[PDB]
């Protein structure tokens, strides 16, 4: 049977410039679901998968923002990005989740993400404190985020972090190659998404670069999913087409 597992991240500059983009994604493949850093609908969707809208920071918390949070008929909604480099503390977070944000299950029955910080001490400390101040209202998954250019150091980490949070299933919500060779970055994504997808505790991962734009300095060139006119690349097919992937 087909293993559908991989969330399609749609940057807000897709939306922007290149909706079109869109109706040329394969939804008979194994994609699942969609997340966009945002708490509003990418309408040229067309609810082809479920989206998962995201509380991403403190300015997402007030008004038409909070708003779409309160409205959305979607199941799954994540809690920060990278708090950890947002100047957010784990016990102003802890109270946001407790004031505000656990509602969205106890009243909207909504399945809430943790905050997904990096795979870096900073952000592996941040998750610790954070899940540890709100152990009496946990989450439903765990967010993580992996960047770096070894496939095998990312299946120790997500691992390693299962070990120590085994309470939920993760959800892997942005994670690339960062490798400026690209043999070494379809050598890393085909790894990866065959280990995940075989993987129970797994819930779904989320392959970052499917943008015109690179974001910035670090993410590779090579690993990117979208080209300069908004068509696809051969990665970004292999990734939405093919299951088992394949190099
Ligand atoms: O700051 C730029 C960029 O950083 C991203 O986080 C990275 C981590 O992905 C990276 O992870 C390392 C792995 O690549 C490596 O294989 O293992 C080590 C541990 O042995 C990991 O730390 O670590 C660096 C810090 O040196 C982080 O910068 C963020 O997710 C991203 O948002 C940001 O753009
Ligand atoms: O096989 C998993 C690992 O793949 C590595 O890339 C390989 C390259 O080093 C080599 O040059 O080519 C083969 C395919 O011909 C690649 O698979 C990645 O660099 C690792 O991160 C990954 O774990």
């Amino acid at each position: 049977h087909m293993v559908k597992k991989r969330v399609l991240l749609w940057d807000y500059t897709n939306t922007r410039d290149v909706k079109w983009a869109m109706d040329k994604i394969n939804f008979k493949g194994p994609l699942h679901s969609c997340s966009n850093w945002n708490t509003w609908y990418p309408d040229e969707l067309k609810h082809r998968l479920p989206f998962r809208p995201m509380i991403h920071g403190k300015n997402n918390l007030t008004g038409g923002e909070w708003q779409n949070i309160l409205k959305t008929n979607e199941e799954v909604i994540h809690f920060f990005n990278e708090p950890e480099r947002a100047g957010i503390s784990p016990e102003e977070a802890a109270k946001i989740w407790n004031d505000q944000v656990l509602a969205l299950r106890t009243s909207h029955h909504k399945r809430l993400v943790s905050p997904s910080c990096a795979s870096d001490p900073a952000g592996i400390a941040w998750i610790k404190k954070w899940m540890n101040l709100v152990a009496k209202n946990p989450p439903d998954y765990l967010g993580l985020h992996w960047y770096g250019t070894k496939g095998d150091e990312m299946i120790r980490y997500l691992e390693s972090m299962h070990k120590e949070h085994p309470h939920q299933p993760i959800i892997v919500s942005e994670w690339a190659s960062t490798s400026r060779s690209y043999p070494d970055v379809l050598g890393l994504t085909v790894q990866l998404a065959n280990w995940m997808d075989s993987t129970p505790w797994v819930a779904e991962y989320a392959l970052f670069g499917c943008m015109r734009q690179m974001a910035d300095d670090f993410v590779s060139p090579e690993a990117q999913l979208m080209n300069k006119d908004g068509s696809f690349t051969d990665l970004m097919w292999k990734y939405m087409s093919d299951q088992p992937m394949h190099i």
